[PDB]
């Protein structure tokens, strides 16, 4: 029937019935589940979605059945039925691009959804005009290191029509430069990104941390290049409490997370550039950015330096080291007052917003893997919570490269 | 592409394919409109025969004499055996393929590079609960060999029809006694509380530390269970040390060398051994992160970074994390002083992903439950957390079976 949700911590249960909320269908079968994967394999549509929102809208102000609800209906239909399309109100918009925050199944941060500040761009017809929205929401996001959660909404898509897109992943992205001796200098992440600027006429750097220009692209156009003011992009220099040799490693990262290249999905509704900023967890730099791998890979530096046995395993060097560089970011993040949260507090107020939301709307959509932080995993509280994902509307979406 | 699932590892680069999940005939409790990967319980002759037939169509094809005339008599043999008496009985060597085979199958192990090295003793000729104790005791002299731990298995007779189950109630050979307090408190592992009680409620005179051995409570078909004391040279334990930090000696931890689960049920062609424990040796996650550090279970973490003199009055200190890896390292390293087989969380997740590949080329695939597969500590710097995987149930299975009582 509906899910039985038990945390094994406590021995609490609850059962999500918002689950039965959902109209969209998720990657898993009763044969085998999928759920470790991290993308997707692959009229009267488009006005039921939209009437659904609308609802949720209305209830929402606590109006439905007025007749402000009744007459909003009708306008939806008659627009739709006469043009195949049709357009939110500013209000509705503020209140879409906060529900699909809060039903965003991968977010930690999602306490904080309802305080989300909506920069409407709609009325912009140029990639010069998206630089000018963009430079003014990340110096309202930054804020001096005091970060303020924020969205900027670009026009949405048209049938037989070029997507507005803004090409980077990220509003702040540093370059991976690809040496043809097999290495990569910078950030292997965004070796793709970086190429595609210089050959859209980028004077390319040679440094570690490079902040990259974005390619920003109005409907059916080649997409410009617009380089950020040095001053808009606060940063982080990272060093270490105790470890004074840390500072040396010459590591740095940017104070905003802000996603670009996802979609914004509202009442069947698609804003195909619509980027969105809040603040880190610490994890997400000490951990995934400076020690996978495939990013900066700096676990065995780190660990020469604390002059720890890189020739086993079983000394947990690995381990050792990532403490420190996660350390290390928090450390700094605090001495500069910027705003950023560790793995232990987020998860602690995820858990509170699970049953917030378990009282508010019976259950919350949410990806067990992307919740459980990187490192120390069973230490937190959310590693032995049960959790139940699946696909809510308003909601924000993956989609294709514009290249 | 394929129609099979397409499965990504985000630190290579490479592509698979899954095609074995094909071979599924169980559903899991996933659904194309809610997945529910994370839950850890999730919720006739005819019957039996195609259970039967399918395994041994299995058995035959693992010794390459598929469609050969001893696999239609064996076929033939089985069903026959079916229609006269409702069950049949497996060969000594199916048995011991099927062993292996179930072990091979479970999602939730990150130790299956091994899976082709396992003992299995055939006990399907006991008959009485003192005699299960003798094979126990055998089985645990041989697993743990001094510290040199060989695993294995060893399978007492299947269900019969009208007939009581051979049971060992106790969720492992090895456990801590749970002793519930005056104030609520527990001394010992709170996960063995109930047990504890069943215990004592069978006769059991209790003890009062953190570290008591749990006695055995054994049922033979149609009996009330028996209570089984082990005689304590046969129980290897390991008293935990840190290599630097010299106090944490003092702190009078220790764990045992041998990990044997014995409250699951192996299926095989239908056939349900509802007592067959099998031991291997121990990842030192499973020590030092979660029976230690979990706070509904020992929960040092406080004591060790109070002792480390660490800030534990703010998160932002990682306090926690520092605490975990010192007691993971004494783990280690207690284990390797005592020479015990032991294998910590990244030599563990990379023979796993040296596994997936060795079953990419042998079946197709191979089905992984990510969230188990997953150390709980320092997930992302192991192999295991950027690959993708297809969780799926193939039978022979090891699976959950209620509780005697
Ligand atoms: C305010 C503090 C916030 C915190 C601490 C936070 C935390 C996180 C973390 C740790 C992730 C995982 C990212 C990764 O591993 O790649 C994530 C993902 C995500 N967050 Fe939040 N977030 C915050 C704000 C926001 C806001 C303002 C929005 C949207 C308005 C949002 C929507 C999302 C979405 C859609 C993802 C998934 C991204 C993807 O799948 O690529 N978050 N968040
Ligand atoms: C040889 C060394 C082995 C290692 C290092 C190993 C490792 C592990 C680990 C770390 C777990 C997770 C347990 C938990 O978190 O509760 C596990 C579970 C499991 N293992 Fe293995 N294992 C080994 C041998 C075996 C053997 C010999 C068998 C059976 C013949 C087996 C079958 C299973 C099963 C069925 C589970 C799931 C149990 C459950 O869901 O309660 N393993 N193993
Ligand atoms: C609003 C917001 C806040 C925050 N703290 N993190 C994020 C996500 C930032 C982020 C971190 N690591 C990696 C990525 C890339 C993810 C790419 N998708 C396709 C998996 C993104 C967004
Ligand atoms: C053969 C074997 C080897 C090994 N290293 N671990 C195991 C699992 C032992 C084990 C460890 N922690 C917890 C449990 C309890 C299992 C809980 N299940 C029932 C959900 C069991 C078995
Ligand atoms: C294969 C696996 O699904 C993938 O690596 C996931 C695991 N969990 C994650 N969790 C977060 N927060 N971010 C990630 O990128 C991932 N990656
Ligand atoms: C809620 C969650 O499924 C549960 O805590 C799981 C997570 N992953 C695990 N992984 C292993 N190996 N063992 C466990 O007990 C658990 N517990
Ligand atoms: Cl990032
Ligand atoms: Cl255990
Ligand atoms: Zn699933």
């Amino acid at each position: 029937k509906f899910p039985r949700v038990k945390n094994w911590e406590l021995g609490s249960i609850t059962y999500d019935t918002l689950c039965a909320q959902s109209q969209q269908d998720g990657p898993c079968t009763p044969r085998r589940c999928l759920g470790s994967l991290v993308l997707p394999r692959k009229a009267e549509q488009l006005l039921s979605q939209a009437r659904d929102f609308i609802n949720q809208y209305y209830s929402s102000i606590k109006r439905s059945g007025s007749q402000a609800h009744e007459e909003r209906l009708q306008e939806v239909e008659a627009e739709v039925a006469s043009t195949g399309t049709y357009h939110l109100r500013e209000s509705e918009l503020v209140f879409g691009a906060k529900q699909a925050w809060r039903n965003a199944p991968r977010c930690v941060g999602r306490i904080q959804w309802g305080k989300l500040q909506v920069f409407d761009a709609r009325d912009c017809s140029s990639a010069q005009e998206m630089f000018t929205y963009i430079c003014n929401h990340i110096k309202y996001a930054t804020n001096r290191g005091n970060l303020r959660s924020a969205i900027t909404v670009f026009p949405q898509r048209a049938p037989g029509r070029g997507d507005f897109r803004i090409w980077n992943s990220q509003l702040v992205r540093y370059a991976g430069y690809r040496q043809q001796d097999g290495s990569v200098r910078g950030d292997p992440a965004n070796v793709e990104i970086t190429e595609l600027c210089i050959q859209h006429g980028w004077t390319p750097g040679n440094g570690r941390f490079d902040v990259l220009p974005l390619l920003l692209q109005a409907p059916d156009e080649a997409p410009e290049l617009f380089v950020l003011p040095p001053e808009l992009v606060l940063e982080v220099p990272l060093e270490h409490p105790t470890l004074e040799w840390f500072a040396a490693l010459g590591l740095r990262w940017y104070a905003l997370p802000a996603v670009s290249n996802m979609l914004l999905e509202i009442g069947g509704l698609e804003f195909s550039a619509a980027p969105f900023s809040g603040w880190y967890m610490s994890t997400e730099i000490g951990t995934r950015n400076l020690c996978d791998p495939h990013r900066y890979n700096i676990l065995e530096d780190v660990a020469v330096c604390m002059d720890l046995d890189t020739r086993t395993t079983s000394s947990l060097w690995k381990d050792k080291a990532a403490v420190e560089i996660n350390l290390a970011v928090l450390h700094s993040f605090q001495l500069a007052k910027v705003t950023i949260v560790d793995h232990h507090a987020a998860t602690v107020s995820f858990m509170k917003h699970l049953d917030n939301e378990q009282k508010a709307r019976g259950g919350c959509p949410a990806d067990w893997a992307w919740i459980v932080p990187p490192i120390s995993g069973s230490l937190t509280p959310v590693f032995h919570q049960e959790m139940v994902n699946y696909i809510l509307s308003p909601a924000f979406r993956y989609q294709p490269d514009p290249w």
